[PDB]
């Protein structure tokens, strides 16, 4: 699994969104599930090529954003 | 569905996030789908082990959480 | 055909499109025809529920009407 | 929903249907109505490919014809 | 969990387990607890169906027996 | 990475590819860039297992080899 899989990252007020190659969703997501609530991720949901991840309390959507880039 | 399939319920300003054992997400989200917008749930979406469920207008997240807890 | 998409609505965070069992990934696929330049930031489908959310600049409201347009 | 299915074929074990992206679940959902008495033992679907199989007392080709019946 | 398993039959190649919707992946993850050693090559679940296949050294009947065993 | 691909084996019906959790859709997409001309009838993939089949004129064994060659 290479960065070549994560096609794009952006976010808004409620969720942080990741775009990947088709079929790589669940794979990049399991990576995010390594992080966790105390690191800012309340949860994560992957489709085929999209991943919606959301911040925990104490965290802003931007905070999560920066934390994920660190993991990636 | 055994209550054991459900590992943890938590939330924030936009969604309630239910974690479950690998694989049980689609099964448990079935229960959440028993309810309709009326009880507050706009929609529900499960992946493999995470479920994001959101509220309808008039009910907040704190609301949906309590609601979910009652159903489980 | 259109029939598959049951209801469309929204709230504070996302727009939720329901479908007949199994068509969520197909209709959600329609949405992926859009893109950032038209409001859509991303879309996830399960079996029969799709959660699409607005990019910065648009609102969950703007996005909503745009999907009806698309449909 | 015909243009969804891109192909049908088979072999010494299953019937292999190909489809447009995300359709795998739609199409396989249609083949789930039939049941064992129609030949089918079961049906599975990934993202764009279904794999169906005839039950005890049925041939793959037969099944291939049967799906072609309800297609 | 067992009341989720609709039925268990089979044929020449696979052992098709039907389940309640969504139950699929859970029951299959159960079979995955077995592994090659018990005569299971590999398993794959959709939404409510589980196609499994025996390993060289056990036939389809045998897989079936050991599955009713597991269950 | 082919490390996401844990084990390969086959039988008288399909080639079974056990991969890391979630990797099953990605790697089936790799086998998906082959098809009939190379002997692949179809390939359906779950969360960590993938099931492929040889077309006509080709044997599962020939496929097991080609699959390693794809790898
Ligand atoms: N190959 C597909 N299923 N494409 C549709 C994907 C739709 C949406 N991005 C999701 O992840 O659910
Ligand atoms: N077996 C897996 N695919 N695990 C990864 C799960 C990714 C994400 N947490 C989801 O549930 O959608
Ligand atoms: N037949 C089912 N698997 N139903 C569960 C649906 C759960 C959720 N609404 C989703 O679309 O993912
Ligand atoms: N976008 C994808 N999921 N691509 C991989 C598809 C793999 C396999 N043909 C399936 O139907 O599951
Ligand atoms: N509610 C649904 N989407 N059902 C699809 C069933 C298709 C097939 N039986 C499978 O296991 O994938
Ligand atoms: N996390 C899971 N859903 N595990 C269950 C896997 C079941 C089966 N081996 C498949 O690939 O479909």
């Amino acid at each position: 699994p290479l960065k070549n899989l994560v096609l794009d990252i952006d976010y808004n007020d409620a969720v942080v969104v990741i775009h990947t190659s088709p079929g790589a969703a669940q794979l990049i997501a399991r990576l995010l599930d390594s992080l966790g609530k105390a690191e800012g991720i309340l949860g994560t949901i992957a489709g085929d090529d999209t991943i919606f991840t959301t911040p925990a309390n104490g965290f802003t959507v931007k905070d999560l954003y920066e934390a994920i880039l660190e993991l990636f």
